[PDB]
């Protein structure tokens, strides 16, 4: 981030906290690990002010005793002396701060955040996947019931333009018998993998609930199905994965480890670096932006990839089309389509498992400032004055 343009005083003005209301296009049902997901969705927002200009954007973990502390400082005081906002701002205020600077210098964070040297200008188009493949067949008893109801939701994924999906598995941990749900399993990713073509990239999510040996178990009756990455098979183990990678290498079986999302171990990114991991999953609002615009950079010093999780906040599938113009090794757009009251997103659009980001200032979505003004009256809160 480049902050020689801002001005010393230009201070924080104003903060203004409510949280928006949504749905997603078709309910949730189950994962590997909990139950029905639904239908409804929420966004918490902040509305910033600074010398003048408002900015929105995601915030968690903020308090009206908090945001009281920060009216009056300088925009500037929030930063590193090497353009990083601190860390004690982040989950507050970096998506509104970094809408703002977007606001004010007229350009899409994307831009603000890239680093590049060479003329802007080109249109940011960015990989995405479809991750709303839950547990949708649960009330079925009849396997093949299950893949063609499977099969119709990513085919509803497909005629809006996804290309790429996300199939949660794990139905035998919890939810359904251990060996039929397993069975049942390999038989939806079939199914699913027919629909997305010979083109369309498809990743599996167990939500840790496979072992070792059932995950191999799935792996070679999938063999024939080009899987991109397998996702938290069971929690991250340094042992485990060593012995699943060299599994996979001498059976030539070419699928990523990915791993990270939760309350993930303290050495993964250690086990990365030693091979053992591919893909890291931190999610896009905690830890965030600003942290994983330094994380990508540490996992491109070693070749590793970044597929920031998003699910359970509309927001942060906008803010990943960001973040991917600062990280070399950006996998994809975590994708759930949802409609929130009063945040506008039409600027973006789904085109051939890609997401279009508009070149609009700060993030590029335009809130509704009287609906969020009554949100903020309601039910939220507001710190500071005009
Ligand atoms: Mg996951
Ligand atoms: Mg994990």
């Amino acid at each position: 981030l480049n902050i020689t343009g801002i001005q010393s005083d230009w201070k924080v003005e104003k903060i203004e906290f409510a949280k928006l209301t949504g749905e997603r296009a078709r309910s949730a049902g189950a994962n590997g690990r909990i139950g029905v997901h639904g239908k409804s969705c929420t966004v918490d927002i902040a509305r910033i002010t600074i010398d003048g200009q408002t900015g929105y954007g995601s915030s968690i973990h903020m308090t009206p005793e908090w945001a009281e502390d920060v009216i009056g400082r300088r925009l500037l005081d929030l930063f590193d002396d090497r353009g990083r906002l601190r860390e004690a701002y982040r989950l507050q205020l970096e998506y509104p701060v970094l809408d703002w600077l977007g606001q004010r210098q007229g350009k899409p964070v994307y831009d603000l955040v890239s680093g590049a040297h060479l003329e802007t200008g080109a249109s940011l188009v960015v990989p995405c996947y479809d991750t709303s493949l839950y547990f949708d067949d649960l009330h079925l008893a009849d396997e093949r019931a299950a893949v063609a109801l499977m099969q119709e939701e990513a085919m509803q994924g497909y005629a809006k333009g996804q290309r790429h999906f996300k199939i949660k598995v794990g139905r035998g941990g919890r939810h359904m018998p251990l060996w039929e749900g397993t069975k049942r399993d390999i038989a939806i990713v079939r199914g699913i993998s027919e629909v997305a073509g010979p083109a369309g990239k498809i990743m599996i999510d167990a939500n840790n609930a496979y072992n070792l040996n059932l995950t191999k178990e799935v792996l070679a009756a999938l063999s024939d199905v080009n899987l991109y990455w397998l996702e938290e098979a069971f929690h991250e183990d340094e042992a485990l994965y060593e012995d699943l990678k060299e599994w996979l290498g001498q059976r030539g079986q070419n699928v990523l480890i990915a791993d990270g999302e939760g309350l993930a171990s303290p050495h993964l990114i250690e086990w990365a670096t030693r091979g053992r991991v591919d893909v890291l999953q931190y999610d896009i609002i905690w830890p965030g932006f600003t942290h994983w615009m330094e994380l990508g950079e540490k996992l491109d010093a070693h070749g590793l990839r970044s597929a920031p999780h998003c699910y359970g906040n509309a927001y942060g599938i906008y803010a990943s089309g960001h973040l991917s113009a600062a990280v070399r090794n950006f996998e994809f757009v975590e994708y759930d389509d949802i409609t929130i009251e009063g945040m506008d997103v039409s600027g973006y659009r789904i085109e051939n498992g890609e997401i279009h980001v508009p070149a609009t200032p700060g993030f590029g979505i335009v809130f509704d400032d009287e609906l969020v003004t009554y949100l903020i009256n309601r039910s939220g809160w507001s710190e500071g004055h005009h």
